[PDB]
C-alpha cells in the first residue's frame, strides 16, 4: 500500500543525521541561527518536492536576559553584606559563545529583599496547606519553589496570588536526578550547576502578549506592555541544585510538614520564613531581563490536493530551542524532515493526496506558543472551515520506555489501527508491532484490553488549534515508564546539556524510537489526508462523554446536601449525554451506507465528521479564558499542561466550600452544568439527518 | 420557467383572504390566541405539503400590564391633590375583550414624581444640546421625548444616562399624522387618543434577557430577573397626544432653542424644568408591568433539498403582534402563507429544490426579536456551517409609493435581477417592472442608474443571522414616499387601528402590492437554494468596503492634527480594502472557469461564496456588544434600526473630542482600525486560490 510506501521509506539513519545537523549550535527564538535553520528548513522541504514552503514572519514580544545587567540571587547579612551571590558550554562545544544564560523568560524586573519561605512545588494545594493548616503567611516573602509536577508559569501565578514579591525555581534532584545514573557527561541526569530555562507567562491561550485575537503583522496594534496578557508582575529566576542547597539549608521556622515536602538535598526542608544557626539574614533578587519586539519566522508548506484541496491536515512543531534543545524540539525538528521527505519521495512516483497537507515549523513555541498561535489567529477563517486534523511533531524521545498518545476521542481508533502496523522498536518485541509494546507497557485504567491515551490540554503547539478552534488534534511521542520513574520531565530539560550526544549515547543510539514515532506521525497525517471518508469515529467520543460526565458528578457527591439545597441538578448533562450517544450510533449507522461513488453523499458526511469537533466551541470562552473555547477540554487551571474535562464545571466547583457566597458559587455550577448540557446537545444536533 | 411558476401562482386574492383569516383578533406574544394562529399556520403549511412542520418552544421573560394595578401618568398640585391623570376597539370590533393597554414592555416599575423637561426625540444630539448648549441638567427630572426618529429603547437608554427618573413618550403628529387626512376610521392617521405600544429594551443582540448566549429551554440556566440584560432601570409608559398637550401646554423655562424642537401640538415646546401659568406644579408616573417567565412558538418547516439538503436558505418572519398588526407583522404573515403556497405547487407537479428551504414563523419579535434568536442560539452550529441566506418576511405594506430594499452587498445583483421579472404594481407602470418603478421613485445617492439599497442594521428577526452569525441576509417591503412624507414609520403603528380594513380601504386595495413583495421575498428563496452557482456577487462586496472605508476616512479628517499627533493611520484599511478588491476579481475570473459537471469543484466555490459573509464574523464581538459580531456592518449604537458601516472605528471616534483621556481615545480608535484591516484581509484570504 501507499501506506506502506511512507511508513517503510522513513529510515532511522535520516533521522539521527537530521538531528546531528540541527543541534551544533544554540537556536533560541529571534536569534539569527534559529532564522537560519528556518531557511534550512526551507530549501530542503523544496528539494523534497513540496509545493511551497515559505517563510510566515510576525512581531512579537520576546524576553531576553541584560548583557550588561545579569540576574542572580543573593543572601544578605543585617550589614548589607552580599554573604553568597547564586551563579562553560558541555564538551565538545567549548566554542560556542551565545548561550543564553539561564533565566524566566517574561519574569518581572525588580530587586526584591525579604524572608525566604519554602513553597515546595508552588501548587495550590501547597499554598492552600501554607495558609490553612501550616500557619504561613507568604505576603511579602521572597517564595522558593521545586520545579516538577506543573507547569512553572502556574508557581508563578500561584505566588502571585498569595502575597509574595518574588518567587525563585531550583531543580530538586528528587525531580530531576533519577537514581543511580550519573551527571552529564558520564551519565544523562542533572549537575547541580545547570539551572532550567522557560517562560513564565499565563496566557491562556492569548499568543503575543501584545496583539490577543489577532495576528502580530505590522500595521497590527499592540497593547501597551504593562497590559501585555500573562505577563507576570513579581521577579522569577531559576537556579541549579548546588544553589539551592545554600539558600535553603539554615531556613528556621517549621518543620516540613511530612515527607512530601521534603526533596533530596542534605537540608531539612524547614518552611521559613527566615534563617537560624547562621551571617544568614535575607534574601535578594536581582532580576533584570528585558522585554522587546523581535521578528519570528514560521516555515509554512504545502502539498495540495487532488481531490478536495480546501481540506487540510496540518503537521506542525517548533524549531525553536531554550539552548541546542536535542530533544526539545530538535528530535521533533528531526522527524518532520523524514515524514516531508517521505511524502516528497511518494510524489516523484506520481503520488497526490486526495486533500491537502500543510506542513509547519512554528518558531517562538518556548515563549508562549507564539508563531503557531499567530499563524492560527491569521488564518483561522479558512482553518476553522477546512481543517480535517492537527498532527504535532515537537519532541520524539524523553524517555525510551514506551510510546505516550494525547488526542481527542476521535482519533482513537485510527491511533490504534496504526501503531497494529508499525514493527516495534523495543527490545524483546522484535517480531511485534508497537500496539503490542504499548499495550503491555501503558494499558488504559478504564480498559485493560487497550493501551493508555490521555486527554489534551497545553504544553505544545496543537493548544490552538484543538483549544480556540475545534480542530481535532493528536500528539505521539516516547516516553519513560512511569510506574518506576518517578522524575518530572527528563533531568536535562531546557539545559545545555540537552545535546546531541545525549540522545544518541543514552536516549536511543540506534534511532528506532524516533523512527516508529517519525512513522505513526506520518501514517496518522496519510491516513487523515488520504482516505475518502475521513477516518474518525465518533462512537468513541460519545463513550468518552459518557466517563466524563460520571467523573464531574461522583466529584460533586460531597456536597450533596448543598446540591439539593441550591437545586443543582446533573439531570441535564447526563440527558444530552444520552442524547449524543444516540446521534453518533445513528451517524455510524448511517455512514456505512454512504454511496461511496456520489462526491456530494460523501462530501456531506466527511462534512459533518469534520465539523463535529467545532461544535464543542463556544465563542464566550470560559470564564475569564477568552481564548479557551472548548467545552469538554480545557488545560487545567492549576497546571496548563494537564487536559481537564468538562473545565467549566470543574473550575465552578473547585473549593466551592471555601467561597465567600455560597449562593453566588452554586448558581455558577448551574450555569456551567447548563452550558455544557446545550453544548453536547448542540453537538448531536450537527450528525442528524433531519 | 420553474421561478416564472412559482412567481406567477401567487395571488393577490389569496394574500387578501390570509390576511383577513389572521387579524381578527389581537395576537400578542404568550397569549393563547398567537398559539392558535401558530398551530393554523402549522396545518396550513402540511396542507400545502412542506416535508415538516414543527412548533417549537422556548421559555423566555415577557412584560405585560397588570391589569389590576393600571399604568398612568398623572400631574399634582403642591397639596398632592390629583389634577389631571392620563387614559374602544376599532369600529367592527366591539366584542374584542383583550386588547392590551398601551404600556412599553420591559419598563421598570415605580412612581417616580418630579419636574418635567421635554427632551425633543431623546436622541444623543438632543441629550448634547441639553447639557452642552442649553444649560439643562436631566438629573432627578421626568422626561417628555417625541416618539421617532430611532429607536425607543434608545431614547430610554439615553435618558437614563442623562440621569432621568422616568420617562414619558409620545405621538406627535408632527411626525404621526400626515397632512390632509383624517384620523381612523375616516382616515389612516393617528387619532389623538391612541399610544404606540413597543419594547424598550437595550439587548444588543442578546434575545431572551436571562439566557444570553443559549437557548431558552426548560433546563437551561437563567440569570436573576435583576440581572436580566437591556431591562432599563427606570420606568417608561407611552401617551397620544390628546394627553401629552395638557403635559406639554405649561412647561416653562427656556423656549424651544429652534424650529426642530417644535412639533405640530398648538403648545410652546418650552423645555422646562417646571411648569409655569397654572394647579400643575409636579408630574408623576405610576408604572407596574409584571415581567414574567412565558411559553413562546416558532413554527418552523422544511422542504429538503434533493442534492445539497445540508446547505440552507431560511424564509423567516414573525406573526406576535401589539394589537391586530395588519401592517406589522400580519401583511407578512400572509406573504409568507402564500409563498409557501406555491412552493408547495411546485413540489404537487414533481419538483424539489437543490438545497434545504427552512419557513419559519417566529414568536415574540415584538419583545425583542425572541423566537428568532432562541431559535438561532439553539442551532448556531448546523446554522453557521450550511445557511446560505436569510429572507426576512416582516411587514409588507408601510406605505404605498414603491420598493425599499436592505441587504448585504452579496445580494444586490440578485435583487435587481429578479425586481426586473415582477411586473410593477404601480399604477402608471402597467407594461413595466418592478425595478423600472423603483428606479424612478428611489435612486441609489451613489449610483443615479442603480435603485437604492441600504444596509442592514437591527430592528427585524434578520438580526441574530446576520449581525451575530454571518449568514447573508435580505428584506424589502413597499414603503412611502421619503421625499414628500415626514412622518416616523406610519401613522397608526404599534396601535389599536392597524386592522384589515386600514389596509384593505388605505394603503393597498388591490394588494398588488403585497403580490409584487411576495413574488419577491419567495424568487429570493428560489434562486438561492436552486441555483447550482449561489447567485452572490463578491465584486460588489469590494465597492461597498471602498465607499465605507472612504466614508470613515472622511469622518476623521476633522481630526487630522490629532490623528498626526497620536500616530493614527488608516493605510491598513485602505490596503486590505485593495488586497481584497483584487481577491474578488481573481475569484470571480475563476469561478466562470469552474466545470459544472464537476460536483467537488462546484461545491468547494459555493462553499466559498456561502463563508464569505461568515469572514466578517469577530467571536469577541464589538466592545461591550458580545452578539455584535459583524465588523462591517452593526446597529448603530445611537438607533438600532440603522446600519452603520464600520461599527468599531466609527464608535471610537464619535464625539472623541470630548472623551476625558485623549491618549486611551485615539488608542481604542487604532484598535479598531487594525481589527477591520484584518477581518478584510482574512475575508480576502478565504478566496484565494492557494
Ligand atoms: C434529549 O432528548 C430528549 C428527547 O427529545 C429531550 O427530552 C425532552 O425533555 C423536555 C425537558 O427538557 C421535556 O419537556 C420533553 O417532554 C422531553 N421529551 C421526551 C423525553 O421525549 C431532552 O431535553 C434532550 N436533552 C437535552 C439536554 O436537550
Ligand atoms: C495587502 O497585500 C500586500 C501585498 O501582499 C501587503 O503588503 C506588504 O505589506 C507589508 C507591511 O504590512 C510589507 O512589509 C510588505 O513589503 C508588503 N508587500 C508588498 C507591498 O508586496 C499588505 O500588508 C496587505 N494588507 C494587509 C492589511 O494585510
Ligand atoms: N513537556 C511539556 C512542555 C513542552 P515545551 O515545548 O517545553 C512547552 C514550553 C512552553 C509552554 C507554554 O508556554 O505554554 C514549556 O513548557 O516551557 C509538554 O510536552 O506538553
Ligand atoms: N420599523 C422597524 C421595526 C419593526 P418591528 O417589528 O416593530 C420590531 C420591534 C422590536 C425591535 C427590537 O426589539 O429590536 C420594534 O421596533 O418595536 C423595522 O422595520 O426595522
Ligand atoms: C541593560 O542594562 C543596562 C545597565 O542597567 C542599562 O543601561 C540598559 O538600558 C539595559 N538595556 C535595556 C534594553 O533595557
Ligand atoms: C497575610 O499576611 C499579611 C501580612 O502583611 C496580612 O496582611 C494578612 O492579613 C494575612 N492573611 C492571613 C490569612 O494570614
Ligand atoms: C534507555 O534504555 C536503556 C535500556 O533499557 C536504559 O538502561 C536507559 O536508562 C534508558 N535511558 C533513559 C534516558 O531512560
Ligand atoms: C398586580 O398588582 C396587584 C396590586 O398591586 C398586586 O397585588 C399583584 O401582586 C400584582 N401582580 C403581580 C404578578 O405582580
Ligand atoms: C447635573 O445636575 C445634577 C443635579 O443633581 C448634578 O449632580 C450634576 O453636577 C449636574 N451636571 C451638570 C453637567 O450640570
Ligand atoms: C395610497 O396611494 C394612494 C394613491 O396614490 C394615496 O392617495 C394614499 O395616500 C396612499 N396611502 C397611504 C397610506 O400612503
Ligand atoms: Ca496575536
Ligand atoms: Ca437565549
Ligand atoms: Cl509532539
Ligand atoms: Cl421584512
Ligand atoms: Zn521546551
Ligand atoms: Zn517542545
Ligand atoms: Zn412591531
Ligand atoms: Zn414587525
Amino acid at each position: 500500500s501507499i501506506r506502506w510506501k511512507l511508513v517503510s521509506e522513513m529510515k532511522a539513519e535520516n533521522i539521527k543525521s537530521f538531528l546531528r545537523s540541527f543541534t551544533k549550535l544554540p537556536h533560541l527564538a529571534g536569534t539569527e541561527q534559529n532564522f537560519l535553520l528556518a531557511k534550512k528548513i526551507q530549501t530542503q522541504w523544496k528539494k523534497f518536492g513540496l509545493d511551497s514552503a515559505k517563510l510566515v514572519h510576525y512581531d512579537v514580544l520576546l524576553s531576553y536576559p541584560n548583557e550588561t545587567n545579569a540576574n542572580y540571587i543573593s543572601i544578605v547579612d543585617e550589614h548589607e553584606t552580599e554573604i553568597f551571590k547564586t551563579s562553560p558550554p558541555p564538551d565538545g562545544y567549548e566554542n560556542v559563545t551565545n548561550i543564553v544564560p539561564p533565566y524566566n523568560a517574561f519574569s518581572a524586573q525588580g530587586m526584591p529583599e525579604g524572608d525566604l519561605v519554602y513553597v515546595n512545588y508552588a501548587r495550590t494545594e501547597d499554598f492552600f496547606k501554607l495558609e490553612r493548616e501550616m500557619g504561613i503567611n507568604c505576603t511579602g516573602k521572597i517564595v522558593i519553589a521545586r520545579y516538577g509536577k506543573i507547569f512553572r508559569g502556574n508557581k508563578v501565578k500561584n505566588a502571585m496570588l498569595a502575597g509574595a514579591i518574588g518567587i525563585i525555581l531550583y531543580s530538586d534532584p528528587a525531580d530531576y536526578f533519577a537514581p543511580e545514573v550519573q551527571p552529564y557527561p558520564k551519565g544523562w541526569n542533572l549537575p547541580g550547576t545547570a539551572a532550567q530555562r522557560g517562560n513564565v507567562l499565563n496566557l491562556n491561550g492569548a499568543g503575543d502578549p501584545l496583539t490577543p485575537g489577532y495576528p502580530a503583522k505590522e500595521y497590527t496594534f499592540r497593547l501597551d506592555v504593562e497590559e501585555g496578557v500573562g505577563i507576570p508582575r513579581i521577579p522569577v529566576h531559576p537556579i541549579g541544585y548546588n544553589d539551592a542547597e545554600i539558600l535553603l539549608r539554615y531556613l528556621g521556622g517549621i518543620a516540613p510538614p511530612d515527607k512530601s515536602w521534603k526533596g533530596a538535598l542534605n537540608v531539612s526542608y524547614s518552611i521559613g520564613p527566615g534563617f537560624t544557626g547562621s551571617s544568614f539574614r535575607k534574601v535578594r533578587m536581582h532580576v533584570y531581563n528585558i522585554n522587546k519586539i523581535t521578528r519570528i519566522y514560521n516555515v509554512v508548506g504545502t502539498i495540495r490536493g487532488s481531490v478536495e484541496p480546501d481540506r487540510y491536515v496540518i503537521l506542525g512543531g517548533h524549531r525553536d530551542s531554550w539552548v541546542f534543545g536535542a530533544i526539545d524540539p530538535t528530535s521533533g525538528v528531526a522527524v518532520l524532515q523524514e515524514i516531508a521527505r517521505s511524502f516528497g519521495k511518494l510524489m516523484s512516483k506520481g503520488w497526490r493526496p486526495r486533500r491537502t497537507i500543510i506542513f509547519a515549523s512554528w518558531d517562538a513555541e518556548e515563549f508562549g506558543l507564539l508563531g503557531s498561535t499567530e499563524w492560527a489567529e491569521e488564518n483561522v477563517k479558512i482553518l476553522q472551515e477546512r481543517s480535517i486534523a492537527y498532527i504535532n511533531s515537537d519532541s520524539s524521545i524523553e524517555g525510551n520506555y514506551t510510546l505516550r498518545v494525547d488526542c481527542t476521542p476521535l482519533l482513537y481508533q485510527l491511533v490504534y489501527k496504526l501503531t497494529k502496523e508499525i514493527p516495534s522498536p523495543d527490545d524483546g518485541f522484535e517480531s511485534k508491532s508497537l500496539y503490542e509494546s504499548w499495550l503491555e507497557k501503558d494499558p488504559s485504567p478504564e480498559n485493560k484490553n487497550l493501551p493508555r491515551i490521555n486527554k489534551l490540554g497545553s504544553g505544545s503547539d496543537f493548544e490552538a488549534y484543538f483549544q480556540r478552534l475545534g480542530i481535532a488534534s493528536g500528539r505521539a511521542r516516547y516516553t519513560k515508564n512511569k510506574k518506576t520513574d518517578k522524575y518530572s520531565s527528563y533531568p536535562v530539560y531546557h539545559t545545555i546539556y540537552e545535546t546531541f550526544e545525549l540522545v544518541e549515547k543514552f536516549y536511543d543510539p540506534t534511532f528506532k524510537k524516533q523512527l516508529s514515532v517519525a512513522q505513526l506521525r506520518g501514517a496518522l497525517v496519510y491516513e487523515l489526508v488520504d482516505s475518502k471518508i475521513i477516518p474518525f469515529n465518533i462512537q468513541d467520543y460519545a463513550e468518552a462523554l459518557k466517563n466524563y460526565a460520571a467523573s464531574i458528578y461522583n466529584l460533586s457527591k460531597k456536597h450533596d446536601q448543598q446540591l439539593t439545597d441550591h437545586g443543582v441538578s446533573f439531570d441535564s448533562l447526563f440527558s444530552a449525554v444520552k442524547n449524543f450517544s444516540e446521534a453518533a450510533s445513528d451517524f455510524h449507522k448511517r455512514l456505512i451506507q454512504v454511496d461511496l461513488n456520489n462526491p456530494i453523499a460523501v462530501r456531506m458526511m466527511n462534512d459533518q465528521l469534520m465539523l463535529l469537533e467545532r461544535a464543542f466551541i463556544d465563542p464566550l470562552g470560559l470564564p475569564g479564558k477568552l481564548f479557551y473555547r472548548h467545552i469538554i477540554f480545557a488545560p487545567s487551571s492549576h497546571n496548563k499542561y494537564a487536559g481537564e474535562s468538562f473545565p467549566g464545571i470543574y473550575d465552578a466547583i473547585f473549593d466551592i466550600e471555601n467561597k465567600a457566597n455560597s449562593r453566588l458559587a452554586w448558581k455558577e455550577v448551574k450555569k456551567h452544568i447548563s452550558i455544557a448540557a446545550f453544548t453536547i446537545q448542540a453537538a448531536a444536533g450537527t450528525l442528524k439527518e433531519v
